[PDB]
């Protein structure tokens, strides 16, 4: 919606000035103007589609008489957090892929006078969503809850990439660790927490919504749509309408996994010999043995088939949730 | 730190590991924990733990006598541990920057804060503890950028190695997370929040961080090993140098300053012996440590002499 999109866009200048220019630090104005410029160029650029969740995730979860402009603000305030978070997340990401553009710009790593600098950066940027929390929320008894939360949604995402780290050894794919139990592991802990549970735990909490029950139940379908979601990024990478690198990368995607599933001896050594090689040839030549193997039809099959099971297991959902949040997801995600 | 202090404080390290590798949860990622296990325990516990020990220190000087139980000196060991793991995320950044994976650093941060959430989120302390570590997080941040910001393609840029520049990165980078972070969180478990405490102990302790920084660019330079030149990094040193040099002396600091030479390491070195920088040194260490001595004299607001005068004593030997 535009209203949602523009109101959650009018917030952003006010936590720049909350990071840079609240009259703090005011010794060391260059580096204030330098981290105004590292939030301007890393943080508000993209769809923004994890911190616009956290507003309509609260927004479906709070009783409607609770809705003011000022609790939605709050909501707003609490998905920019998310963005700081993921914002820290890919400067760092970029900076171990070696990647060359995100979100259609240079990765913030190859600016001038920045490479491993990136490093501090993402800390910094990490380190400042407490700071936004403190001043807007600090009052509220949501506070601790979603400091705990961010705290330890950013030890797991840090497991998940680790654990994706331990599928290469040297810049060379280990395919005996391309495992769909490993697979689905990484897609967790290093996106579906980040992704889909903070959103939707941040709006509960500021609902003032503390049941641990829900909060399992809301996780537990959550991070089966965000299996869809990763699965389905993953199909995309190489059959979508253009510049997929997962092949050239040599990542454990859903695609390798299932043709590490399906493949002979002859198909195996083609993905040993081939998979995560630099040269053009190689992304081609997986590729061609991915459509061989007829990864299409088996993803159109896992798509139609999980949208049924994740439906039928949100109708199971216990009161208290509605499902109709769980439901606007999935048709964000299969958008259907 | 006696003997007794020393082994409770290591006694506890097997257990923070324990709880960060979630042992005994039965955990759906095994390989990645153990993984983590070993991060921690090649890069946290090992040398002088002077951070953390400082942390049990100051609440051992701070707390009433009655309240100094097994159990809350224990909780003083912890949050000193905490102390370690940030300084731990600091060292491993500072090595990915010259086995270790970039987000390391990130992660063992971020674990201090599942340390603080699983032992103290029960106290009237967690919130101003948590809030602690937040606000020095950020502040070290904003030193490590500043201190960036004194070299451009890997050349120092001389015209920004002021004196004020370097008392604000000592401060920002090292003196709040090295010399008041353990204080303070010995005082919030001392149950002792009054701004005006914090004010004056923050006062004494950038003051004896600034004098510990000084000191080790000096023997950085001038110690019975030193690339400070070599790095081109605003040290005492060079600032003091540029401060006190006629422009032939400067044009010297200007070619020679941050070269990879061994020759322009001497040449820099003996213009500072020209300049009498170690004189200067003498001088500074005699003037500082008489100032410090008489803030912690004057020190108010019920706060103990003791804690700051061994803090001065263990810096100044
Ligand atoms: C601890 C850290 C730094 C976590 C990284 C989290 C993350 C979302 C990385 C992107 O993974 P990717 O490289 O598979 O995806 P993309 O295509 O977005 O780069
Ligand atoms: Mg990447
Ligand atoms: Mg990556
Ligand atoms: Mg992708
Ligand atoms: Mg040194």
């Amino acid at each position: 919606s535009k209203e949602e999109s523009r109101e959650f866009m009018a917030i952003f200048p006010d936590i720049v000035r909350d990071l840079t220019d609240a009259g703090r630090h005011t010794d060391i104005p260059e580096v204030t103007k330098r981290f105004a410029k590292v939030l301007q160029y890393n943080v508000p650029t993209g769809k923004k589609t994890r911190g616009l969740s956290t507003v309509i995730a609260y927004k479906m979860l709070e009783k409607p008489e609770n809705l003011t402009p000022e609790n939605v603000r709050l909501a707003g305030i609490l998905g920019w957090c998310v963005e700081l978070l993921q914002a820290s997340l890919l400067i760092m990401d970029d900076l171990m892929d070696r990647s060359e553009t995100r979100r259609g710009q240079p990765c913030w790593y190859r600016q001038e006078n920045v490479g491993f600098l990136a490093i501090n950066d993402c800390l910094h940027v990490e380190s400042s969503l407490y700071s936004v929390l403190r001043k807007y929320f600090s009052h509220l008894p949501c506070y601790v809850p979603i400091i705990e939360l961010f705290h330890d949604v950013n030890f797991k995402t840090n497991m998940g990439q680790s654990l994706d780290a331990l599928c290469m050894k040297d810049g060379r794919p280990i395919l005996s660790q391309f495992t769909m139990k490993r697979y689905s592991s990484i897609v967790k802990y290093k996106t579906s927490y980040y992704t889909f549970q903070l959103p939707v735990s941040l709006g509960m909490y500021l609902a003032d919504m503390y049941d641990p029950e829900q909060h399992r139940q809301a996780k537990t379908i959550l991070m089966e749509i965000g299996e869809f979601f990763q699965i389905q990024d993953d199909f995309l990478d190489a059959f979508g309408d253009s510049v997929g690198t997962d092949i050239k990368e040599g990542k454990c995607s859903w695609l390798a996994v299932v043709a590490l599933q399906r493949s002979n001896p002859a198909q195996r050594q083609i993905m040993e010999e081939h998979y995560g090689r630099p040269e053009p040839e190689s992304t081609q030549i997986i590729k061609n043995l991915y459509i061989e193997l007829g990864l299409p039809a088996t993803f159109a099959v896992y798509e139609e088939e999980s949208f049924n099971i994740i439906r039928t297991h949100i109708h199971q959902i216990s009161k208290g949730l509605p499902h109709d949040l769980f439901f606007k997801a999935m048709k964000k995600i299969y958008k259907r």
